């Protein structure tokens, strides 16, 4: 699924991505505009030959399992598949695990770069939220 701009700012806000560890909805469908461009079924594979999945590019090397990451974790507990989901909830909840994880928003290399102290509200901006 391609999400539209503010489809996808509505479907965090219902699983409860606005302001999660203080990060305004605006800073999430920022991360998701670079790291996916709102597609869902997004893979990229990583120099280390771990794979990022899905909306928000969630990486095998720690959060889910694609049977072809050697001595990586799965602390999502879910197939990486999961994470191309039409349905958010997955990737949601196992973003709500990375950003606790001490770093913050940091966690995804392309928020920090591309949005981290940009008009995140912009993102946002003419939504029905
Ligand atoms: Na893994």
């Amino acid at each position: 699924k391609v999400f539209g701009r503010c489809e996808l700012a509505a479907a965090m806000k219902r699983h409860g991505l606005d302001n999660y560890r203080g990060y305004s909805l605006g800073n999430w469908v920022c991360a998701a505009k670079f790291e996916s461009n709102f597609n869902t079924q997004a893979t990229n594979r990583n120099t280390d030959g771990s794979t990022d999945y899905g909306i928000l590019q969630i990486n095998s090397r720690w959060w889910c399992n694609d049977g072809r990451t050697p001595g990586s974790r799965n602390l999502c507990n879910i197939p990486c598949s999961a994470l191309l989901s039409s349905d958010i909830t997955a990737s949601v909840n196992c973003a709500k695990k990375i950003v606790s994880d001490g770093n913050g928003m940091n966690a995804w290399v392309a928020w920090r770069n591309r949005c981290k102290g940009t008009d995140v509200q912009a993102w946002i901006r003419g939504c029905r939220l």
